[PDB]
């Protein structure tokens, strides 16, 4: 049914991040960074391999269905519905 | 070919919506609602399972290729081109 | 591996475009046109069949993984990172 395809892109993480972390683009450099949890519609992917500020390239999921309880959401994303639709319009969804 | 993958998310419809209805996010709650046909780029999916105002979860297509004539476009979407590219950037397209 | 799915949409090119040309929506007509290389986040597809200003329909990739070296980026897209994440959030990625 729904394949979880991976992808790679330049990383600009501020700190170490585990797999299952939502990612967004930095608006200035357009590197992948952790989603802030507060910018609506900014999530673009889910980190697939743990990484940090030294990681030049990140490996991330660009498709699939992920359980709500399995994604390591940022604490600032305090609303369950906005998390559940954080990937709407991408090939990623939340169950 | 181009399988049509489904997804689920919280719903906030105000009226009955048959399958094949384009959906957008509500800008306040970020629940899935009917695409208004007037906010450019806001369509995120196509309802897969008929639903209504009591539906708490909507089941929607997040990929696939759909015939222009089969999608139940909102009437306020009066321009054919803008309908045909309403899903550009998503995994959905119109033929 | 990650299938590259095609799509069709109304085209609005003003010049010849070979296959592998990044595409964006025209913000007035919402026809598919060449990505300018400067509007951040506007790339929505990669042309799959060469086209020109006479083409009424463009045939494009809406998913897949493409090599950075194979995509025919516009000259104005001068920053490698911004090209590499030009499709983030779509079903397309760059390797």
């Amino acid at each position: 049914s729904d394949p979880a395809h991976t992808a790679t892109a330049p990383g600009g993480l501020s700190a170490k991040a585990p797999a299952m972390t939502p990612l967004m683009l930095d608006t200035s450099s357009r590197k992948l960074v952790a989603w802030d949890g507060t910018t609506d519609g900014a999530a673009v992917g889910i980190l697939a391999v743990a990484a940090d500020q030294t990681s030049t390239t990140l490996t991330f999921y660009k498709s699939g269905t992920f359980r709500y309880e399995d994604v390591l959401w940022p604490e600032a994303a305090s609303d369950e519905t906005k998390k559940r639709t954080a990937f709407a319009g991408t090939a990623i969804s939340i169950v």
